[PDB]
């Protein structure tokens, strides 16, 4: 059983399903008649289906996705629900496709070669910055703890807008496993903020040590969190108050606020109302 949500619903034959994006399972597709404004225009969009093998669990999984993404709303910096496909049919939740991919490969992608200078300046890596803590904001004031904030959960489009995506993981059923392996082997767990690593609690401010990190990667574009180190002697370190060098090309204000990210007590870190205007001040510092 599915119930009609008769404002979400998508007519599922308005969709041509095209190339398999990654792994539920996913699609890009071409969707007819999204804004109802054109009512037969195509879009590109990302669609999400479970696989064969799926078991109830999987489905209260996409499910819960589904009805968290309904409830925080849209916003510019984050990936966007289109429509949900339940009627006469398997389970299909269509969102917005980002056709740049995800801000990590993005970043890498961009390195220059040996000190020969980039595309990727400050004021650009900054501008990402912001926009990012722009989606958190957003998320933030939508009662949402993304618990899974990092480069490849940032998604960037054609026109270089960077949108949050996964996070209705957390509100929603699914259990996040934090020790399995990223598609670069990374470990999830270099995100997670030492509250919840040792004292098994998650709070509004964890993100915010997640956010620190991403800075960390922004600025090293694409660097792996505390790299050489194994997680288990990374979680010593961790005890002894052992943080992340500043980058070697990164302005001081950046790397200020990912200290600041890290406090040890998350009731010291900003949130990111505070961030975006943060951000915002040092954008307009360099670029001006
Ligand atoms: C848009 C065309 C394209 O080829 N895009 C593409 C190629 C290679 C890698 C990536 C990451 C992409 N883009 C892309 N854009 C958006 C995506 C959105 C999701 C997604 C889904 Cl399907 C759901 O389903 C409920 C929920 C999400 O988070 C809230 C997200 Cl982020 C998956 C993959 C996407 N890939």
């Amino acid at each position: 059983d599915l119930p009609l949500d008769p404002l979400w619903e998508f007519p599922r034959d308005r969709l041509v399903l095209g190339k398999p994006l990654g792994e539920g399972q996913v699609v890009r597709a071409e969707a007819f008649g999204m804004d109802p404004a054109r009512p037969d225009q195509a879009s590109t969009v990302a669609v999400k289906m479970l696989k064969d093998n799926a078991s109830d669990k999987d489905l209260a999984d996409l499910v819960s996705e589904m009805e968290v993404m309904k409830l925080i709303g849209r916003h510019k910096n984050i990936i966007n629900l289109l429509g949900v496909c339940t009627q006469e049919g398997p389970l299909y939740v269509i969102v917005e496709c980002a056709a740049k991919g995800n801000l990590r490969e993005f970043l890498r992608a961009r390195r220059p070669p040996g000190s020969s200078e980039g595309p990727l300046s400050f004021p650009v890596l900054v501008s990402c910055a912001y926009q990012v803590a722009r989606g958190m904001q957003y998320l933030e004031s939508r009662k949402c703890i993304h618990r899974d904030l990092a480069a490849r959960n940032v998604l960037v489009t054609e026109d270089n807008v960077m949108k949050i995506a996964d996070f209705g993981l957390a509100r929603g059923v699914h259990h996040i496993d934090y020790y399995k392996k990223t598609s670069n082997g990374r470990l999830p767990v270099k995100w997670m903020a030492p509250e919840a690593l040792f004292d098994r609690v998650y709070t509004h401010q964890s993100d915010v040590w997640s956010f620190g990190i991403l800075l960390w990667e922004i600025f090293t574009l694409g660097g792996s969190p505390y790299p050489g180190i194994p997680v288990e002697e990374l979680f010593s370190l961790l005890r002894e108050g052992h943080r992340m060098d500043r980058p070697p090309h990164c302005p001081p204000e950046l790397y200020g606020l990912m200290r600041e990210c890290w406090h040890a007590a998350p009731s010291q870190r900003p949130t990111f109302k505070q961030l975006v205007e943060a951000l915002d001040k040092v954008l307009l510092a360099v670029s001006h």
